[PDB]
């Protein structure tokens, strides 16, 4: 089920992605295209280096960091991230898949993570 090309989008106007999981192969170049399909909301996708603990810390850094991108100053805990996309915006990010394991992805727009806008990237060995 592992793929090197991933398409993901917001679930219309809801605080969710259209996928809560996807699998990628370790050590290979991954392409992820994220589409903000909402009418009036801002979304990104941020893939963190770890699980729910790392995601919570990033999410907190993000809200402190503020607009327009709501990302921490550096990517020490971030595998990859888009910019903060407007309604109808899309962005493709490229990264080398990290070590095999489970990696949380989330939207870091204020309240969106707590709102359920999250999932898991599984990296196959
Ligand atoms: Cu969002």
């Amino acid at each position: 089920g592992a793929s090197t090309t991933i398409e993901i989008a917001s679930d219309g106007e809801n605080l969710a992605y259209d996928k809560k999981e996807f699998t990628v192969p370790t050590g290979q170049t991954i392409t992820v295209t994220f589409k903000n399909t909402s009418t009036a909301q801002q979304h990104n996708i941020v893939i963190v280096k770890g699980g729910e603990d790392v995601a919570a810390k990033v999410d907190e850094e993000a809200i402190n960091a503020g607009p327009p991108d709501f990302l921490p100053a550096d990517r020490t805990n971030i595998i990859a991230a888009t910019k903060m996309l407007g309604p109808g915006g899309s962005e493709t990010i490229t990264f080398t898949a990290p070590a095999p394991g489970t990696y949380v992805f989330l939207c870091t727009y204020p309240a969106h993570y707590a709102g359920g806008m999250k999932g898991v990237m599984t990296v196959a060995p």
